């Protein structure tokens, strides 16, 4: 899988893939998960946090989107700040060095064991790769509570920001995850991800830091 960084500065280069992306999200979230609340008239699954400040990581395999991740700066409106503030006791995280992760998916074809590293593992490793590249110290996540043992198992250190709550019938919690060398090297080692997978097409102006 090839993981493309898509952001404000190179969005123009990815118009076609982004069109396909918002459609895939309809299938994954509205159709498969049955999250009818996210349905929209034109059939795209796009919400209030799909803005120019968002960063997408899109995994592409044999011309198809097979995995995805959305990242929103915590200085911008987030799911935590604007939709689920009650999940963080002290208040929303609003830090220049923290991003909120959302809309993680792998298409059915790439779930579980196939070729080498699991797509699930590659997209999450790519998230940490991005964070380390731009010098983030944390990722926030509003997530279903079944993620918690998975985050432990892949080597991440996720601290809860509050108590779990039932949202839309299911237990949900907000966490803050450390972004550091161990977080990335950890998943890579535990999941057989061969280090860097990110593409930075048209992003030559953006400085990043050497990966460990
Ligand atoms: C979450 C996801 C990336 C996991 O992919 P994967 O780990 O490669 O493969 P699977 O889907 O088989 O999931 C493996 C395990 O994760 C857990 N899991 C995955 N989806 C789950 C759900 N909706 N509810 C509860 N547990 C779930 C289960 O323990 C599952 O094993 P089991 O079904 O044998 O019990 C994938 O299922 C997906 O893309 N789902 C739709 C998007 C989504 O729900 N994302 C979170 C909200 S943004
Ligand atoms: N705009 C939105 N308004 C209102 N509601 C919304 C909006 N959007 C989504 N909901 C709803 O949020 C609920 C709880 S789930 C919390 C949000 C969820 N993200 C993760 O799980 C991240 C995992 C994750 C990410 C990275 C990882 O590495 C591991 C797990 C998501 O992006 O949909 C669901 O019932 C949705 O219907």
């Amino acid at each position: 899988m090839q993981v493309h960084v898509i952001r404000r500065e190179n969005r123009a280069l990815y118009a076609g893939l982004l069109e396909k992306y918002f459609r895939i999200r309809h299938q994954i979230y509205v159709v498969e998960r049955g999250w009818k609340e996210l349905d929209r008239p034109d059939g795209r699954e796009i919400d209030q946090f799909d803005t120019e400040d968002a960063v997408y990581l899109l995994g592409v395999d044999n011309d198809d989107i097979v995995a995805g991740m959305r990242m929103v700066p915590t200085t911008s409106p987030t799911l935590l700040s604007d939709v689920f503030p009650q999940l963080a006791l002290a208040g929303p995280v609003r830090r220049p060095d923290a991003y909120e992760l959302s809309r993680i998916f792998v298409v059915p074809r790439k779930r579980g064991e196939h070729g080498g590293p699991r797509a699930e593992a590659v997209i999450q490793a790519a998230a940490m790769e991005y964070g380390l590249s731009i010098g983030l110290s944390a990722f926030t996540i509003v997530l279903e509570t079944w993620w918690l043992p998975r985050l432990v198992d892949q080597g991440w250190k996720a601290k809860p920001l509050g108590l779990p709550q039932d949202i839309n019938g299911f237990s949900t919690t907000a966490v803050i995850v450390d972004v550091d060398d161990d977080a990335w090297v950890g998943i890579c080692n535990r999941r057989s991800v061969p280090g860097p997978t990110l593409e930075w097409r048209g992003l030559e102006a953006i400085r990043r830091h050497s990966l460990p």
